[PDB]
DNA sequence: GCCCTTTTGCAA
DNA sequence: TTGCAAAAGGGC
C-alpha cells in the first residue's frame, strides 16, 4: 500500500525510459526486496506505468566510507547488528533501475514507452498485487507467472488462458534448447484448445511419431492418451502406412474400445482408381521440383478428362500404369479395340502389349515416369487420402465439428517431402476458393520448421505468409531463432521462448522483436526446464515469464 | 507568452547546434513539461529558430545532495508537496536538449541549420502556438529573395500529433498537400501490415482522381482492397469513393470472377452500379487472337533460355501473312483443337472449298481426315500441337475482348486520351499466372509508352504492392520502370513492409516517404542511410507501435520529417463534398 | 548448382 | 535426313 523505495534520478536511455530507486536501511532491515525482471507499477502524474527490475549495484549514501567502515568493524570484531546499529544504518542502502513499458489505456489497450519523462520528486514505484498481474495477464490456465527459481517469486494464481482468437489466424513460434519443453508446450494447448473450444481444427505433421502414443520416459504423454483421459471421442483422424501395427498398439495401450478415440485410415490407393490422380500428381511432382513440366505431361494433365470417354485412349493409360510396375487386383478387365484383356494375367497382359492417339501413346511409351506412384499404391483401395482430409478439414459439413488429424510422416520414407507439399498445396487452394463463404478455421502444428521455411518459393512460406487473412493459423518450432527467416520472425504475432544457450540466437531474437532485449541475460545464464518468455500481439505486447505445466497434471487436474 | 526555462549551455555536436534547457521547481509545480520530438521556438540576437527537444535526464543543480536528502524524507513520511517547501525547491529541477533545425525568413523561406551558436545568457525558449505552428508546416527551401510562389489548391492530409500523450495532438494544426507532389514522382510507403496502409493509399488515390482527372491509374490489387470495403473493415473502397465524388465512367475492372464481383457491386452501389465500374474478364478466347496463342508459346521458351525452335520462330513473324490464306489458318485453328482448346459453338473452318464445323466430334473428325489426306510452317505448327496444351488455363470460348489489347488501349490510346482511366487488376482470381502476366503486361505498356515519347505522355501512375519482390530483380522490368519512368510521365507508388529489401538506388531517388511502425532493426537503419531527415525518428519508430500514425518527408524543399495523424477516407470525403 | 552435350526415338 | 522432344551424365 506504501512505495516500495524513494526515486532519485530518470532519465531517457535510447527508446526507453529508466529511473533509479533506492531502498534505506528500515525497509531493508523489514526484508523487502526487489527482484531483477520483476515487475512493479509506476505512479506519475496522475498516470499508472508498468516496469520492470533491470539492475540492481551497491553505492554509497551521503558522505560515508562503507570500505573503512565494514573494514574496522570487522578488523576489531564487532557484531554490526548488534553493538554498532549506528554504523549498520549508515551503509545499509541499495539502488535499483527499473525501465518503463508502457501504460494500460481504454479498453484493454497498450500505449507503449512514453514521451513524458518522470521529475523525481512525484515519481513512486509500487509492487504489484495479484488482481493487478491478472488484469494484465488477461486483458483452462496455460502457465503461472514466476520469476526465476526463487521462493517468494511464484504466482500459482496469475496465469494465462488459452483462447482460440489468439492462436487461430495466427502465427506462433516455439524456441528453446532441446529437451527443455517444446512439445510438451505444444501438447498443452493443444489439449486444452480440443477440451474447451471444440471446433477449432488441427493438422499435426508428425515427423518423430510422438503425438498419438507416446510411452518411453522421454517426452509427455500423446494426444489419444490425453483424449481417453479426457473423455474426447470420435475426434482423432490418424493416416499412416502402418495401419495393422498402429492399430495392434493402440490396442494396448487404449484397452478395447480405443475405436472410440481414434480411427485409423491408409495413406495408400489404387491408382487404376484414380488415374487422373496418378497423372497429376506426376506433373506437379516437377513443379515443386526444379522447373518445367514436360509437354507430354501437361497434355495429359490438361486433357485425361476429356480422354476418359475414349477406351482407345483410357486403354495407353492403364498400360502406362501397369507397365510402370503398379500392381492391379485380380481380374482387371481392360478393353482395347474389340476386346478384353486381363492384366493381371501375365498371358493376358503379354498378348494386350503385343496387340498395342491424342497423346496417350506418348504417357504410354514414357512410362518408366510412374515409378514413384509405386509408394503410393494399393489394390483394392479406392479411397483418395487426400480429398479425405480435404474434408476432414475444409468439409461444409463441420461449420464448426472438431477434427485432429495426424500425419504419420515417417512411414511414406523418401515420398513424405512430396507428399506434404502436395497436401498443403491443396488445402491451401481449397481455402482460397472457399473465401468469402466460409473461414478455414484450423492450426498447422510445424515440428522442426526450419525445413519447412527455408525457401521464399515454398507452399508453407506462402501458408506463413497470407493465412491470416483465410484464418489458417500456424504454430511452428525450431530449436533456434537463427534457422528461421527474419522476414518470418519479424511478421510472427506470439512468442515462446525457453532456454537459448547461444548469443546469435538472442541477438537474431531482440533483433526481430526489441522488447526481448530485456530477458537476454536471463536467456542466456538460466537453463530452466520448463520455463518460457511468452510475448502475444496486440495485447500483451511485452515479455511474461511463465511456467509451464506438466501435461500429465493438466490431464490429472482438469478431471476435476 | 513566457520563456519554458533557462538555458544554460550551448554547443555545436556534429552537423547541428544544441543547447541545454533547465525547468525549475516553479514551473515543474505548475504542470509544464516538454515531450520527446516537440518542436520549440528559440529567440537569440533577435532571431526566431525552430528547435525540436531531443532527450531528458535529471541532474543535481548546484550544491545540494538529492539522493540523502530525498531518503531522509522518505524515512520521515513526509510529502514533499505541502509539508517542505525548502527541500523540495532544492531538487526540484530538470534538464533538456533541444536542437537547432533551421529558422523561418522572408515569405516563407526555410534556412536551414545555422552558422551562429547561441550565447546562453540571451537565449530564450517558448511553446509554439498553433498559429506558429501552421506557418511553420508551410515553409519550405526556396532559392533567395524570392517570391512565394502562390501554387494551387491543397487538401488536407493529416493533423500534427506527438505519439499518444494527451495534450499531444493539434487537430487545427493540419498538413495540406499538393496532390502533384504525386504525379510522376516516386512514393514509398512503409510500414507493418494492419497500420494504416491501405487507408493513406485510397486517400492519395481520391485525391489525384478528384484533382487531377486526366492522370490514369494502373492498380496491381494482390489483395482485393481498393474497390470495396473488405469484410474486415468498413473503409470504403475506391469504387465507392467515386461514387461519393460523383466521378463517372472512370473505372474498369478486371476480373475472371465477374458475376461474384457483379453480385458485390450491385449490394454496395445500388442498381447503377454500371454508371461507375465496368467489368472485364481476364480470360481471352484463342480462336479470335492466335496471334496472341503463337506469341505466349514462342516466347514461353524464350524466357526460359534455349534457342526456339525453327516451327515457332516462323509461325511468330509469318502468322499475319497467314491469315489471308484459309488453308494456312485451318492448320493454325486445327492445331489448337488438337492441344485441346474448346472451340465456341458453332465455329466454322474452310479447308480447300469444303466448310466443316469443329465444335462437332463428326466435322471434326471429317477434317481431321481431310486434313492428312508444305503449306508453309502451318502444317509442322498442326503436327505439334501438344506445345499449346498450357494455354487451357487461359482460355474460354467467345470473349473476342483480349484484355492485354485492351488496357493498353485504355492507358495509352489517342480516342481515350484524357480523362485517364483507372485501371484495377485482379491479380488473386489469376492464381499463379498472375506474376506471369504482370510482368508481361508491364513490359508491353513500358514499350508502347516509350514509342509515344513525343506525340504523348505516358501519364498513369502504378500501384504496386509488396513492393520489395518485384523490386530486388535489377534486370526486371519493374526496376527498369522505377530508375526511368520519370521521363515518359509514369509515376511509382509502392508499399514494401521491408525496406531493408528493396536497393538503395531506388530508395536513394525516392521522392516522397510515408513510414509507419517498423519492427525490425535493419529497415530502420536503412531509412536513416537513404534520407539524413530521418535520424531523429528512428528511436521512435522502432519502440512505438501506433496505428495510424506516420510519419511524412515529401522532397525536395521539405525541411524536416513531420509526424502525422493521417486523415480517414470517410472525412476526407465529406470535406471534398463541401 | 547450373548450364552443355549425348543417345534415343518419333516424325515428315 | 533432319528437326524436335525428353531423360541423363558431365563439365563449370
Ligand atoms: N513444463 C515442464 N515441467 C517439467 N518438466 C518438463 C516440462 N516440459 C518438459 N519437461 C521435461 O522435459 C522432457 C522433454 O520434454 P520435451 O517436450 O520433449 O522437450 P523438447 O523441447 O521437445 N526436446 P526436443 O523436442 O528433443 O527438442 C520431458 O520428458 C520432461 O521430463
Amino acid at each position: 500500500e506504501s512505495p516500495i523505495g524513494v526515486v532519485v534520478s530518470s532519465r531517457r536511455n535510447g527508446p526507453w525510459a529508466e529511473l533509479t530507486l533506492v531502498l534505506t536501511p528500515q525497509e531493508l532491515d523489514q526484508g523487502k526486496r526487489l527482484l531483477l525482471g520483476e515487475l512493479v507499477r509506476v505512479s506519475s502524474g496522475g498516470k499508472d506505468y508498468v516496469g520492470m527490475v533491470l539492475d540492481g549495484y551497491y553505492e554509497p549514501v551521503g558522505r560515508s566510507d562503507p570500505t573503512y567502515t565494514l573494514a574496522l568493524a570487522h578488523i576489531n570484531q564487532v557484531d554490526l547488528e548488534k553493538e554498532d546499529p549506528w554504523a549498520r544504518k549508515e551503509v545499509n542502502f541499495y539502488h535499483h533501475r527499473i525501465v518503463l513499458l508502457g501504460r494500460v489505456v481504454q479498453g484493454g489497450l497498450f500505449a507503449p514507452s512514453t514521451r513524458l519523462l518522470p521529475p523525481v520528486v512525484e515519481a513512486r514505484v509500487y509492487r504489484m498485487t495479484e488482481e493487478e498481474l491478472q488484469r494484465l495477464l488477461a486483458a483452462y490456465a496455460f502457465g503461472h507467472l514466476a520469476y526465476g527459481l526463487e521462493e517468494g517469486g511464484e504466482y500459482p494464481e496469475v496465469v494465462k488462458e488459452v483462447d482460440p482468437a489468439l492462436f487461430v489466424g495466427r502465427r506462433t513460434a516455439n524456441f528453446g534448447k532441446t529437451g527443455f519443453g517444446k512439445s510438451n508446450e505444444n501438447k498443452v494447448i493443444l489439449t486444452l484448445l480440443a477440451h474447451a473450444f471444440p471446433r477449432v481444427g488441427m493438422l499435426i505433421l508428425d515427423q518423430n511419431a510422438e503425438y498419438l502414443l507416446q510411452t518411453e520416459a522421454t517426452t509427455s504423454p500423446g494426444l489419444a492418451q490425453a483424449f481417453k483421459a479426457l473423455g474426447i471421442r470420435g475426434r482423432i483422424r490418424f493416416y499412416t502406412a502402418r495401419e495393422e501395427a498402429w492399430a495392434r498398439r493402440l490396442k494396448e495401450h487404449l484397452g478395447t474400445e480405443w475405436r472410440e478415440y481414434v480411427e485409423v485410415l491408409p495413406l495408400k490407393v489404387d491408382f487404376y482408381h484414380f488415374p487422373e490422380l496418378a497423372v497429376a500428381l506426376a506433373y506437379q511432382r516437377r513443379r515443386l521440383q526444379g522447373a518445367e513440366p514436360p509437354q507430354y505431361l501437361e497434355n495429359a494433365f490438361y486433357n485425361l478428362e476429356d480422354w476418359k470417354h475414349i477406351p482407345d485412349r483410357m486403354a495407353y493409360v492403364y498400360g502406362a500404369l501397369r507397365k510402370a510396375g503398379l500392381t492391379p487386383r485380380k481380374g482387371l478387365k481392360i478393353k482395347y479395340k474389340n476386346e478384353n484383356y486381363d492384366i493381371s494375367e501375365e498371358k493376358s497382359w503379354g498378348n494386350l502389349q503385343e496387340a498395342m492417339k491424342g497423346g496417350a501413346r506418348e504417357l504410354y511409351s514414357r512410362a518408366k515416369v510412374f515409378s514413384f506412384l509405386r509408394a503410393f499404391h494399393a489394390p483394392g483401395k479406392e479411397a483418395n487420402f487426400l480429398e479425405t482430409i480435404k474434408e476432414d478439414l475444409l468439409g461444409e459439413k463441420t461449420e464448426g465439428e472438431g477434427k485432429v488429424v495426424i500425419l504419420d510422416l515417417p512411414s511414406l520414407g523418401e515420398a513424405a517431402d512430396f507428399f506434404t507439399l502436395r497436401l498443403m498445396d491443396l488445402l491451401f487452394d481449397r481455402a482460397v476458393e472457399l473465401y468469402g463463404k466460409r473461414q478455414a478455421n484450423f492450426l498447422v502444428v510445424l515440428e522442426e520448421a526450419h525445413n519447412f521455411l527455408e525457401d521464399k518459393a515454398g507452399i508453407f512460406y506462402r501458408v506463413a505468409k497470407e493465412g491470416r487473412k483465410y484464418g489458417i493459423g500456424m504454430l511452428y518450432s525450431t530449436q533456434s531463432p537463427a534457422s528461421i527467416p527474419m522476414e518470418i520472425l519479424s511478421q510472427t504475432e506470439n512468442f515462446l521462448v525457453k532456454h537459448l544457450s547461444s548469443e546469435e540466437d538472442v541477438k537474431v531474437l531482440k533483433r526481430a522483436k526489441a522488447p526481448f532485449a530485456f530477458v537476454a541475460d536471463f536467456l542466456l545464464s538460466e537453463p530452466i526446464i520448463g520455463y518460457s518468455y511468452v510475448y502475444f500481439e496486440p495485447y500483451q505486447p511485452f515479455v511474461v515469464p511463465l511456467r509451464v505445466k506438466l501435461l500429465e497434471h493438466v490431464l490429472k487436474s482438469l478431471d476435476s
